[PDB]
């Protein structure tokens, strides 16, 4: 039987999930919509030929008693709102990225959560998803490196839009590694450092300062350096290098495409799109949330904890973004609701 | 609609296949199996959680009338057989590759196929839907390395089962790259000659050649050097380079594993065999033809005239194989009903 | 002690000769010199600074009783009788390729070598020195991929002068790699073909045909597959792929200049000189030749019967191309003295 | 004519110059040595078949006129007072790194340097001879990645020695990086800090911290991040990345060696040896400081004043890992003499 979704926020990424539930996955239907722009939520059903209700806010979705699970896609200051009205029925919640927007949204969410008989939230962030970046943990754990002492990043991406703001260096594309980091070492943050290098002249946006370094330490040790750099020009890359003590493991080549042999070069196409970089990794966080609800069983994915993790990361990242200074970090411990 | 499925041949792909049709794909379920081992049968329907009938037989499977469509997933040798039985229903056919073991054998199914309305094979060559290869034969296609006047294909296999045959070097292993150049290239064969390099010391077969070099000529002149090394023992691999007049382009090396560094070494996994490698390639193929069944249309992937052609050309090889001499190959043209 | 070398032939390569000898090198001295283009030689003599004679012809730079060795960089037609006289004396000889332009040269100096009391000459197939190709040699020498079954190889060149003529596709092309892959596999040919794919567009040569394959066998029975492409355009590039019973080994790219992340691309250069690809082997070649005469010691490289199976196994190739049938190769036993 | 060469110890790196010189380039002649090992000193004679003599200290073997250039190649701590002594000769001077073990000295070799009629001091930081470095500064340099704003690197190394100290993560490891990042970038460094990761389970020395982590800035801006592991056991890895406004250059992966397809892996060998690693640099290097003596022009290699550099940053960084602070870093304006 087929898990019954309503979507809330029905935008870019909001009809991508829809696309996802409609066309791509399997065992899911989109019964119902809203968006606080009802022709935004009355073209999904219309390009999506989609036998659904528009209700005309969150709170009306929410009562239908036929949906089994909502995806919460609005803008991310809306989403801690409208996860708490959901966590007030029996609904399974797929928020996007972020929990919240703010620490204190956060803590709400998770102590909330922790008052039900059951974890009902999963948080958008895939790259635990995404095939190499899985191998490459699946590999450290086996001990073949042994212990993670360093870990190199990158998140490069070619260019930015006009609205683009030196904190969403932080909460829109750093966020990834925020998440990633401390689930791949399967360790907690103790700081975060953001320093400036010099100033590229390819930023167009006031405030942005491009590129961006963040140091992140952990409790047994581990240090991450993060390249952050946004207006990059040649493509979009995930890099991804652990050192350990007895060897390291990095990210391989990406792409299918061809290697051609042309005027005394060899060359290879580099991906230009966050989009279709991490395609896969959507359908597979979205399928395993679906087959999770479809079985009544809890999700597996990120869960609002992951997402408290991360907005307090964030902030102390959105704090160190004003001076270069380093940031403690002191998360509590995991309630045992969490693992 | 829902597409019923009936898979005849529960074996190593016929439960990739189940495990696709239930676990990935859309608009589809398995409802009925059979294989000659009963067990098989009865394992399959277990590991995958399908509520499906066991049937004795392909005959009485294909005798239910709720199925929609059957994919024929059994040895080569019995494929041929059971396509014709499933050509006295109106049922939809998926058959693996290749068509038949036999020109005499593909050409009776092309014959019985063309006494009917509509077209309801289709034949399972995935190659042309694996988007690495896609992407080369579309960069080919813009004219940036000239004309193809040489291609360099290696098909790699580990190991194989004591069923292995020397025909099957050609029936079961060349036949994919049989109907993938002549796609790729958009051209015909002339003829085809095989010779019998040093025999590996690794062939556990008796009569098995191993490994074999196929060579290709086309219309055009484009010449295809095929090597076919299925003891190969370290791993499981397609390659492919396509000569130009003014470069190159060559198919990259397939991996999502990490990199490692360790013991003097960098290293990078090896897939072992064909279900991981062309995962996507068949789940995009066959979710073709479930769209298609559902639309009471029929296929439009390889056909069975594809398979009678890349059967003329196995058979040529087939021949080629005793004495190691060039045999012509001139195909008849396309029929209207595979058109 | 300085080895005292004459030089005859002091073009192109000659000219190289005396640069690596003079400028790179060390142990020898340039003190004679002698071309058919007097001037040439006087040239040589000025522009590399050296305390010289330059002789009328290679007879009286022959009498020199100061020379130690002579080195013949003369047209590859004329060193046959350079290299005859040469044995009439008892200075060592290096000659650069071919031995002789054919095969009755060849065993003429053969026989001649064979009445003196120790071996003399060295000929410069410098692949066998190239640090890539040496160490793929030596890996399969370790027996780890097994015993060798095919051998895969490209000669890849971008543009031809107009002097190049079809049989130079083999005589100053092929012929490395007919060299190479005897040494390579300690194995003797027993047959040739040539075959002629579609031809390219891009030849500007009355008679050229290209681009060519060469299949060769080999007495262990290994197949050796080579694509000949002089017009390919896009660099200079020589590929070797060794096939193994359990495993592959393969060159890897050639080059050492960076790789460019670059307008959604990522590209290493290629070479487009066949000077530049082999400067190290050159080196490596002569200074072993010059360590060996310092010694007083017989060369170790390449010797006149390597020279002789390389003019058997072209007259053979050259007799291919004219019906593109096979060719048979029966090398007779290497005499003690080449052992 | 011939360089005539004194070397002033004769240890391992003293040894494999006089290897160089005697065996490898051309051009010198070792004539004389001198170690306070004198058995050492003797032995390298026989060792290398000299015609030298031998002294028992640097005094005496500078008063020996016929000597035109010494290297010296005595522990770092010796080399200060022994480059003042030959700065009272007139023989040219190749000193192995470091210049002087404190800022002190090397502005005392600097200042006595400045007062005669010619530069005569190289040091040797190989680095900037190796060609794939070289490669990678080239392209760098025609803006082709828009201006630098971050560079990556790793100085990996297998395992270290019981008398290998925390200051030698500087002195003998990152001093190479030290040199090296501003020839590269063309820029002054404005600080350095040392930052300690988790300690590595492999280490065996009391003291020693590694991995080390160095974050150096320059005048323009850039930053560095090097990465400094000492006991990574795989292998000897030299990495670099420059990280540009427009794109990334990268140097490749070190090896001439062939790809191995075996046991379910693609792989490469490390280079376990710096040895090896740097060969061809030293060679360059050396050959380089000989070719200009032989003129009697001054070197055009690392100087007197590039030594004075590294050892200002040297003592920076020493001085930042005692408590993992950033130092500052201004070094004065390079004289007319060492333009
Ligand atoms: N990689 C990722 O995981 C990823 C990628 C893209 C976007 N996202 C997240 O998805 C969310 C949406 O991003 P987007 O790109 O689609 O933005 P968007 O602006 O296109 O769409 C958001 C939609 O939400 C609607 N909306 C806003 N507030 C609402 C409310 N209270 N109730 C209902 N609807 C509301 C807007 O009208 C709009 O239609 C954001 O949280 C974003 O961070 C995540
Ligand atoms: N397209 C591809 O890449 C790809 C990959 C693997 C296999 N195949 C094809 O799939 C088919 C099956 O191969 P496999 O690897 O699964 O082999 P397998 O040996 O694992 O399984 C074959 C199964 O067929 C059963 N069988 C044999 N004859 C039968 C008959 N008359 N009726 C019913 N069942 C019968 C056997 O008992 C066995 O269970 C072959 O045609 C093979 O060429 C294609
Ligand atoms: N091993 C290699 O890779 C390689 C590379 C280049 C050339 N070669 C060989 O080197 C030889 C010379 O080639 P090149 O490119 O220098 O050609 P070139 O034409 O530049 O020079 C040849 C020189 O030989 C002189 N010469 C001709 N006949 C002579 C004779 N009887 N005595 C003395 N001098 C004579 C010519 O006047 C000319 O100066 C050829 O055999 C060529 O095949 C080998
Ligand atoms: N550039 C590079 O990459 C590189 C590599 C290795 C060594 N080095 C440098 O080479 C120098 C030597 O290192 P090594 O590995 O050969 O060490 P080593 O200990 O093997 O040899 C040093 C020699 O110097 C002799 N010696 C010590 N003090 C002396 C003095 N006052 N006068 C004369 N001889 C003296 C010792 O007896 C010994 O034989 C060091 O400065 C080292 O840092 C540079
Ligand atoms: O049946 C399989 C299948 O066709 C694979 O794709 C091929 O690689 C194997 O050689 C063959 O035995």
């Amino acid at each position: 039987m087929v898990v019954k979704v309503g979507v809330i926020g029905t935008g870019a990424m909001g009809r991508a999930h829809i696309d996802r539930l409609t066309n791509v996955l399997t065992g899911a239907e989109v019964v119902a919509v809203t968006d606080i722009d009802h022709e935004a939520a009355e073209a999904a059903v219309r390009d999506f030929h989609l036998n659904a209700k528009v209700y005309p806010d969150d709170t009306s979705l929410l009562q239908d008693p036929d949906i089994d699970a909502v995806f919460v896609v609005s803008f991310g200051g809306a989403h801690e709102a409208t996860v708490l009205k959901a966590l007030d029925t029996d609904k399974f919640i797929f928020t996007e990225k972020p929990l919240a927007t703010t620490l204190e949204g956060a803590k709400r969410i998770v102590d909330k959560e922790l008052t039900k008989s059951k974890k009902v939230i999963q948080v958008g962030f895939m790259r635990r998803y995404d095939q190499g970046i899985r191998a490459l943990k699946e590999k450290l754990d086996t001990g073949i490196i042994g212990a993670p002492l360093v870990v190199r990043a990158s998140h490069i991406n070619p260019n930015v839009a006009s609205n683009y703001s030196n904190e969403m260096a932080i909460t829109d594309t750093l966020i990834h590694e925020i998440d990633e980091m401390h689930w791949l070492l399967d360790d907690e943050y103790t700081s975060i450092q953001i320093t400036y290098p010099r100033q590229s002249a390819e930023v167009r946006n006031e405030g942005l300062h491009d590129p961006q370094l963040a140091t992140l330490t952990t409790k047994k040790g581990t240090v991450i350096q993060v390249l952050v750099h946004v207006t990059a020009q040649y493509g979009y890359e995930v890099k991804l290098e652990v050192i350990g003590e007895t060897g390291e493991l990095q990210l391989p080549n990406y792409g299918l495409g061809p290697i051609l042999r042309s005027n005394a070069n060899q060359q290879t196409a580099v991906e230009m799109s966050w989009i279709n970089r991490f395609i896969q990794a959507y359908n597979t966080e979205v399928q395993e949330f679906i087959d999770e609800v479809a079985k009544s069983e809890p999700p597996v994915g990120p869960s609002a904890w992951d997402g408290y993790i991360a907005a307090i990361t964030a902030a102390a990242a959105n704090r160190s973004q004003k001076d270069q200074e380093t940031v403690l970090i002191n998360v509590a411990g995991t309630p045992t609701f969490y693992q």
